[PDB]
């Protein structure tokens, strides 16, 4: 298995289609009846369009469903230096202008939540009808939030590991090596990656992702709370299951009650409806672990709207 | 400026346009008939910067001028000022307002961000591009080639960033006038007036800040954009030299940088026409009209 | 204000005051006490200059040798434009120890002066210190990236700002007036605290690039504090003052959390060191200063026990 | 991974770190202290010490994370500088002559404006890059368009305290790069002086960290002691634009005028047929050009 050259990619229920997005090329695969109303899947970090394999099918009753790989990720362009909040964000906006060409839902899964919360501040005018920000790490991400704890203090520990032993588009590639330190760190999600063969979504993954994450360049120009103070449309915040780490003081999860009660009243502020659905047992990845369970909590909101 | 009640009337009326995050003002001129012209100014610089060159491309071309986020009568967004954020605004402006293919030029960080569309716009959206003066790699922090930001214009932006300050919080202007009076850089002295000119009134200085920090640019290094434009490419190249005193850079950029630059545009297949004036101040579509829409209109018109 | 810029503030105070060349900065202080008996040396917080502790000088005068400090960009020490960190401020105290003091020391300092002694306690020359006291010291909290709870940004870093942008490195701006209407706005209770009464004479003394550095991240970046707290070499006496958290914006009010805390003193008890913790919730961070016999009384207390049983 | 070698090794605690070194000559002679390249141990210095033993007490030292402790996230000159202030009071106990090879020469001049007062005699700054090892120089070129390159590959392929340790990976990036001196390390096995490196160290060099809070300028225009900078092999390559060598001649006389002003004398000696590391591959031209100089220095 070799991801640095990008040949480890595997069959799924849908069709592939890729758009020249200008500086990118995106693929993303299509489901559902071209009259229904348009929605927009973004995945989590690590993940391709196919994490909503499962949910793409039943949200194909009722809706039009794109799933989309974004930059560095899946069969889409890697770009080195390249990986910003605001350059994931404008790609997914070229996208809705280019491919969908009508008003969509859309929903992202963690940092895929990030970005859909960016749409909703910052996309074209009207390009979008709501957004549904499952697990967001909404503060809990960047290096310096205004609230709560940092990525340092969460998910970073993997981030760490991934940008030593794998690095950069793979360049270094020791999968021994990651798997050693992994099963040797206080984060139980670093733990959890320890395994013979590497996961087939990791194997399509940039790792480079991980760098701009650990170091803080990813968000850089694009602070949370002056994201979550200007969105625009209805938001649905999803929150899974969190928790604090006796041994470490780190945080478990996406994001902190107290950094979901400070995002909500960011989003409050900018004049929107904002709900939230509290399911503290589900694993941060929903869509994938419980799909019809996503999928009806999706429905009801979006039917709403 | 802190209030941004300071903007006065001009020859031609202006416009605005919700881009989304932003709302960007501009003004027009010409006949829609016309082939599509947008120009960027430079830092510090109004769409106005280009008042009097609109009317003698206007003969010609259906000429738009902006304000970039942080200038003018457009938006000023506080912690939001970084390169991809000015591109993909003008990217927004073209598909919602122009609606055609343009020619693109731009002045200095406008010529940078000329660039940045050749390279990152939609596909289509353009056929070429003007860069009038600009400081590739020397306007980055830590370049691949030649002077950094810190020994060109960073002297200008270290004294905005501390006496003006973001959104002009701090707006001493007394304070800088004394410290760019006694600096060694050139162009800071030559800011030392009584007043604060309208065009620097309209500005917002965290744009400075941006820049000597070396933030603006983090992740959009000019060697991958250069390396990646995709539309023919004219780069004019003004006055420039070294300063011996301090061995600083003088101009947008140096002939090294100039010629690095060219290299990289050039592998990446486009033609690439250089312009050398060396006699022109940076800001020549200002200084010198006709003689910048002249090098203008002779290039656009052999384009496809 | 132009004043603070030239550095022509300074003013009398009750003890008299020495200096000595440390190599690139000279070292203001004054002295106090029978050079007789155990020596202590007193680290004041940022902003502070060593007559921050002028009144417990004369209380602890009565038993211990006593040496007040001014750190570069503070008093009438130097100010190093550009050289402002953890690493800097601690090598100038143990030059200090080694051509001013010339024997074993006690160490005690507040807020930052305590995470400077805690840095003295684990990164001194060999044998320079017997302990250090650590007033409400923002372990963690004075941190852009902590490894454990709030950062600098919400903590102090909300009055750091306010420094940066309207005082200025060296007080190259000196915007008081933009300071306190800036600070008006506040929702940092100890941003409010500095407008009233002008501007106070210590932080007419101070280098506000000081405030920068914090606020950038720049003055511990090669100093993490989780590293210093594993490898101290002296017992420490951790004493934590007020401290609670603001409703309105989930801000750190004080020095460090409970939890900052804990986590503070479980590095320093693996390092294999006596760590003493007394919980002190309704003192202000300035002990020395608000309550000086309540002061004196912890230190003394504790500095007994550290003779040798 | 340590080997024997021609003169017995010490060691001193310094406080944070432990401190290995080796020492040489009669302890009634004027005192040297000699700090290695980048990469370099004490032993770097093992033929020159011969020859300086001769005349002057010599000391050589292992900088931390080079048998001296290794001591993540904490390399930084100021780190550098206030350990070698440690040895030269707790271990030299007189003034003493500094001579230091590149990053050892931004050391040594370190020492000359920020020691202890009169610790130094003066200091012989060999091939320094002055500026050049700097991410944001006041002049010149930065360490991104000089040994960046070599930092790089070092902090991705090695790692911190070895983390990696990938070095058929190093070598195959190495052997592909433009920059020479990243050719040059190229090998089937590990030298034996990389071996005893601690690679954070091109980490904090490479991402501007080790000197963010020492900007070269105010440094070397606070110099306290006579200065002599020797300035070997230095060029442009015309393929990328980048510095070959240590530093160059606008750089050097950057940083003369700027210890110049510092008030003291500086002597400055062109040898550009020289290697960075002279004192091992020329000991001989080596121990002339400092006994030379040193003879000059007040007694
Ligand atoms: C490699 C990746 O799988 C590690 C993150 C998953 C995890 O910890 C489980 C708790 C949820 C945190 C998510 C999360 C948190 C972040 O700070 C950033 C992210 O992109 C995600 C993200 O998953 O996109
Ligand atoms: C007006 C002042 O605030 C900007 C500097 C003017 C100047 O030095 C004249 C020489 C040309 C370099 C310009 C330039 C250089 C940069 O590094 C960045 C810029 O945005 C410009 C820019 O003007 O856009
Ligand atoms: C006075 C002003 O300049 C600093 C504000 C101090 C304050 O909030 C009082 C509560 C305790 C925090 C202290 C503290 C916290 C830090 O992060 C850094 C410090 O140097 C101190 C420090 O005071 O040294
Ligand atoms: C990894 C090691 O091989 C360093 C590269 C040596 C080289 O290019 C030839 C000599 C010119 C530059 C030296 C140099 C330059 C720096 O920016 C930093 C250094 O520590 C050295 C240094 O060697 O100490």
């Amino acid at each position: 298995t070799s991801p640095a050259l990008r040949d480890v990619h595997v069959p799924h229920a849908y069709p592939e289609q890729q758009v020249d997005l200008g500086e990118i090329t995106m693929n993303y695969a299509e489901a559902g009846d071209p009259d229904r109303p348009a929605v927009l899947l973004i995945p989590e970090q690590t993940g391709s369009w196919w994490s909503y394999e499962e949910a793409m099918g039943l949200l194909s009753e009722h809706f039009h469903v794109y799933a989309v790989d974004l930059r560095g990720q899946g069969r889409s362009s890697w770009t080195p230096k390249r990986y910003s909040l605001d350059n994931f964000g404008n790609d997914l906006v070229r996208f809705i202008a280019l491919v969908v060409k009508r008003p969509v839902v859309v929903a992202g899964n963690s940092s895929g939540g990030v970005l859909a919360a960016w749409l909703s501040a910052y996309s074209m005018p009207g390009q979008l009808r709501g957004v549904l920000c499952e697990d967001p790490p909404f503060f809990a991400s960047e290096l310096v939030p205004a609230h709560g704890h940092s990525v340092r203090q969460g998910a970073g520990p993997v981030f760490e590991l991934f940008r030593t032993y794998l690095g950069d588009q793979w360049s270094v590639g020791d999968w021994e090596g990651f798997c050693r330190a992994a099963g040797a760190s206080a984060s139980p999600m670093a733990r959890s990656f320890v395994a013979d063969g590497i996961p087939q979504h990791l194997q399509e993954y940039d790792p480079e992702w991980a760098r701009v994450f650990y170091e803080g360049t990813v968000g850089l120009s694009c602070p949370h709370e002056r994201m979550l103070g200007q969105v625009k449309t209805p938001v649905l915040l999803t929150h899974h299951m969190r928790g604090i780490d006796p041994e470490t003081g780190n945080l478990l999860g996406a994001l902190s009650d107290e950094q979901a009660l400070r995002a909500r009243r960011l989003m409050d502020s900018a004049g929107v409806t904002v709900d939230y659905e509290s399911v503290p047992d589900a694993s941060y990845m929903m869509h994938q672990s419980a799909p019809a369970r996503y999928v009806e909590i999706f429905t009801r909101w979006a039917a709403a709207l």
